[PDB]
């Protein structure tokens, strides 16, 4: 129980099964231990759950890398299997109820919910393949089966961590579905990179060039002329309400410049994020920017995709999983805007 | 640990040591408990400790009679050995630290405290004899040294319970202190008798005729004319200012015709209580109404141990281990008023 | 200064001025203060203020006879002036700020409410006759104002207190309202009676017959055939739905013979009050049923100046020092039912 | 919403989807409502839930009778079908999660635990027959499907109901089980009575001569000379441990002579309840003291089918729609003990 | 109600009116959602008010520039008419009452207190021009009346904004003042310029030259020899108690060396702030250090029009639309310091 | 009380004993005051003490220099005499118990505690010099008495502060324990330099060396080829588990190249801390990576004493007036890896 969990958390940094008590205070949304003549704080809930169990679910993190957790909402995961996964931008699980972790949150392993089976897991493969409405995550192909491929990155311990020759977690996985016995078979999409305004590395040469060229030089070399990208890319702020700025890249390279305050009202991994924004200078705002972070490549290639030749239309792209719309407005043969609604 | 301190609660009554979980959630100042599809509440907290400590020493509660509370108080007690004592009207501990109870309020035995033992607890009187400074608790007379005899009435689990031949808890303490290792002598001693408005029950002759005789054929036949009863004991609720009732007989006699409102400002046993009382047909009131509960005889005996012939003079009296002071206000060779203070 | 508040309660009863200071700990909803070695409880927050400052304003309750808070609120009076009234039932102040009591609390004399000004506190009346939207409650009649009358009781520390030559507060309140420096020239007027199912008391011949009498015989003793009194007064549990029982007498009446469960959902001293009941026998049950407790004499005199003839009329009479609106339904020259709205 | 709730609770009684706004305080766990110059308290939260949300479904509470709680958790019921049952003991809900009744705690239908559905609902009975693992409740037979008929009373707005020709709700139930879309064939089985100490009436004519006669003159008339009677139903004092009490009509016939203190660590409706009881006079205790609410003649003819001479024997009988057993322990002939297990 | 602002806050960024309800916990201090499977926080409570309600009250800031802060507190404004300010710095809004936003909090618009208008809500001016007691802020001179000229810069969602060509909000205002149906007419002031040490930019050449020059150096160029700078605006960091640094700009300039760590015990926008400072080299440290943050030329005016000869006095400027009060002290025809008092 | 100490604080910066009050909300974790028309959040509870009682404590920190707060917990130092020691990385006291500073938390001046007196309050030196087991902090060296002489830091309210020449507070302390009326007389010890990887610098030229150069020269540059540098100090993170790395100034080096994540379950001045860490390129992790700040040329002294002969051996270095304990393995006469257990 508690006081074990809390030996575990301080003795070997997370519970693993081991053995030992601590004193410990359960004091509101705090966790307080008696070390020597002190009470030091070991959790603090931002959860709705209580406070001794929100810290139990914290301690039973699974320390290993998995997929962002917007994949997992768009593929409408809703519990997991003997495994609970923390978000540490929310402090909190994915989801509320649990399986084979927590006594207080457990629920019988039944049944109508799409469960998330992890490989890793001793015969979650085995329980998986058994399962009716499931999904699962893995770091091989399984045979034949329809395959949705990850993308280039993963989530590990609250960082996001990318594919290559050196990684040590599993990044690439391997996803899959089933609906009723029967496995889901997508058609391929495009992903979003999960970077932030904090944590942005480019991913291109377009990208390279978009972060320091003048704007004028940057749309003359990729013939983005006839594109809006001084709308929609790298915004506009020459009036009281804020305008274009839709793509992470452009809101990057523009509050780097010092002069952005953003709010979020509704935090957390997400195909679309939606921004409450201030430009300081000119005080330009608006109250639902809505941003996606494509790689900027990637978004060039779905705007050249478009016909120019229609004023208004509902343009849809498959996307982290799941289809995602844009508005697109045209005028004399050019965009006017594009934007997520 | 917390789960298996609730699985003894529920499956024992309370703390015994037997092996066992269950699944408990610690909310603000409550404990629930997962029992069916129902989450129950075991516990509410009154303390001024973290909800989950104030539920296990709860349940560590000892389960057996001992001198009433006002008693150890009076004898400085500071804190228990290895045991500690559960206050019902309260809903808390006597005192805030513990000694070898619970890991989170444990103090080191070491400290010159008053610590008070107990013979139940195998090994404690020794202990008590190699401690300079504490207070011995005992069903038996040790040897001969000098003791406290206690009253004929004990506390258990929130009951007052009297001595009789068919008790099965003890209920006549022997009680020792120890100074610098030295056995204090015990001064002889009225008690108190730890009665309330609810639970009263009268104990001699004179207690009986006082609550079924009218006031002036009682005065009479004890002898009482000039010992002011009607101002002291009866109550006066004929002024603004409710006039005397300072005689815990006299306040449930008075309370029990139905037309009385009080308010203790600061509970809990104790020699002297202190109320804010109203009647409610002549709207008499006094806000700080001083209450003693001695047997009536006693009361009876001491005011005709006095001088009447003094205007005024501060009374000592010896109840409950500890000298108790009155006012007494005399004009005419007659008691005017007789209160604590 | 709160330990200061805190000395005056302990000591004193309540606040006085009396310097002292006792140690204090504020836990959520709790006042907790040092006494020997423990922490007692001494108030419980019921309020939407901060806990300390509730605790104040207890304190500072004003400790005197007063009209009954709903008279207060049908003249509607908004805030009192250099006192404060708490409402025992509600364990809360009546009003949310304050003048002249609590800095925290005390808001700038001047504005345009109604403030409520007392004879018993010094210059209340002057500052009541400088002041043009007030109310003034006195003792005695002032000079030859335009007076409304209070009724025979008045609550005093929690209580309901009657009038008579033994009463040693005031009971009897003359009352004063100015509306733009101008005095409100009062409406004859009938008094609810502030009685209760714990506290209940006849107050003429025919309330006492009607708390003892077959229902057949007081009907016809006091000719009430066409009146409906078995729908209206003593109730109909013979249906899905509890029919009539809007008048308090016939409520106590009948809960008193032990089969009944009510649950007010909005508590406080009021003119109208709302029930949720339910009959244990016939599981009759109404989820609103409107209450009224009038002098049943007075109940009956509105009846019986009632038009029979017709069908549906809101009956418009002057209660509790406002306008009080029923539906009176009638058929063939009888009452079908009577209720308030 | 919010709001709109308060409105309906406060206008309506309960939540029955008028229309209309009241200003409302989220205050930890209460609820206030401006009302004139006043907050009013209007909830106290003793959920786990979010105060806004358990003051939700206690609004939207089901105001009609059903079965008591103990039998749907006996059956096994895990969730309601469109309705929320409110347990008024535990100030709580029957079980967490709901089902088209509050969006914040709906889960969706799908899944397979126990729904129990109630004929009152329109459409329910359909849905029941549509659906494999669930309860069905209804105040008539259908059809002829396999049935367990319920006990002669049940639960309505927080009372105890008794079957009788003046009943105006339901309270004979048919009550259907199904598991993997097949009927379970009901048990014969005895009903406890869901009676307590504050609320108890005798059944039968064995039930009025208990609670009346000496114990001696009562054994000898029903012929329970070799069924110890004085131990396990009048329950023995005599002893440092309390010594059987196992039957509720002896606990209640007990404690109203008002020498006994208990305390019910987990509470609720249950076939089997257990108390940590105490005796004034004798301080014999029992931490643990189980005890059944069985009609008196069902437990006597219990006991008079089984046989004295084997010494120790597990009882198994069908009670509350389970099977609930029993120690038996004999002694020459006679019986020792016999309690719950 | 409740769950339309949590809506209209999710969907729109903020209170526009739109329709559509989500479902929320209130949870303590913290409101949360239910986005998909997750509870997703929502607000975090730094007020006095009821989570529900403070929250309404953010979602409903007044999303337009303003005054900074204490401006507003210098003109004694009470209360705003029909619009609400967000503190981002506090989280919480410009005072604790409200007119025509929540309904809780409204109170009506009545009056003694000091209310603020603003132009751009509809016929504001109108009311403004009817009310006795009251402030207007407008980004338009209006007619001939007596006119406070505000500063170069302004609020705008939780940023500081200065005026130029190219600014889409307004932040030139001009504010009026009427205290008894009388328009106030103040003296021209002298403004505090809203920076912090996180958000620095000089505004003149003397500025500039303080940030980068040696101290010796800028005094010589500037004549300040005799002005004690180098204790006043540099700072003396040499002795036990930290000496001088009562100008923002000397605090600014220090700190950006890495050594120095401050505490505000009273936070929030103000003519003059106290910081607890420590200079981590030298220790050197001051309790109470009051700092200004004065355009350095204007501090430098306001030195130079001071008498010299004089050994102490008290200097009285007009500043933020009130006086300040500084201390000046003099020796040998120089000054030893100048502070706030 | 406590408005008096909300005066102080924000008069005076902290509790000085002046005399005045403010209002002020006790609200949850929350101290506010009333500063004008708004509401102003003083304090915020991260204790298990009551929010008025934490806020008095702070209020009274004792704002000097001292020793870091890990010699005192090696010392075993339980409560401070007559001052109170703010932890400012944690918020809290250091202890949970006081001597005359808050009457609260006082307990009587005895007394088998480890009590620590300072040479700056008055008379603690004769104190000190009387208690049987103690601590005396003290800026010089008294007498003969075995003595701890400190490092060259100090903390400082709340920063970290190095002795020099013309440094105002005391950082050199001189450090006396008596354990029964006998001085202790410990080993010279090495220290830890308290810095992180917010404020690291080097302190000699091999740290400086360490930060700058190539690993592969600085080693062959010391002659640290047989050492394990690379595993120990500078880390390896090409495999899963992450390697070594338990020298601060390696973890401090490591970081800044701004790919690592740690988080510390247990926080607070310590002389070993642990981290949890993650490398976000090789996703290489550890759950309990154990460090340890010792100056490098310190680090390097201990392993060059090392038998690199041996296998496996526990070493034990005195440090901050303790022993440490490391494990050091070997191999074919080369250090495999040095670590705390």
């Amino acid at each position: 129980g508690l006081e074990n969990i809390a030996f575990n958390v301080v003795k070997q940094g997370h519970f693993i099964g081991v053995e030992g008590e601590l004193p410990v205070a359960v004091v509101n949304d705090k966790i307080f231990t008696k070390s020597g003549v002190n009470d030091i704080c070991m959790f603090e809930n931002k959860t709705t759950l209580p406070t001794n169990i929100a810290f139990e679910l914290y301690a039973k993190r699974a320390v290993r890398s998995h997929p962002d957790f917007k994949l997992l909402h768009n593929l409408q995961a809703d519990i997991c299997y003997k495994f609970v996964l923390w978000d540490y931008e929310r402090s909190n699980i994915y989801g509320t109820a649990t399986i084979g972790v927590c006594k207080y949150t457990d629920i019988d392993v039944n049944s109508a919910l799409n469960i998330c089976f992890d490989i890793r897991d001793n015969c979650s493969l085995e329980k998986f393949m058994s399962t009716p409405n499931a999904i699962f995550i893995s770091d091989r192909k399984i045979k034949k089966y329809p395959c949705m491929v990850g993308p280039d990155y993963a989530y590990f311990n609250g960082a996001i961590i990318r594919d290559s020759d050196v990684v040590k977690q599993p990044v690439k996985f391997y996803l899959y579905k089933k609906v009723n016995n029967e496995f889901i078979d997508p058609t391929e999409c495009i992903y979003t990179q999960s970077r932030s305004c904090s944590d942005f590395l480019p991913l291109s040469d377009m990208e390279k060039d978009f972060l320091s060229f003048d704007s004028d030089v940057f749309i003359k070399k990729y013939g983005l002329e006839n594109y809006a990208f001084e709308h929609v890319v790298y915004g506009d702020f020459s009036h009281t309400t804020l305008g274009g700025l839709h793509l992470l890249i452009g809101l990057y390279k523009r509050q780097q410049e010092g002069h952005i305050i953003m709010e979020e009202m509704l935090k957390g991994s997400s195909t679309i994020h939606n921004y409450f924004i201030t430009e300081t200078n000119t005080a330009a705002f608006k109250a639902v920017c809505s941003v996606i972070d494509l790689k900027l490549d990637d978004f060039v290639m779905i705007l050249k995709s478009q016909d120019l030749g229609v004023v208004s239309k509902v343009v849809k792209v498959p996307i982290d999983l799941t289809m995602i719309e844009f508005m697109l407005w045209c005028k004399d043969g050019q965009v006017q805007t594009f934007y997520p609604r």
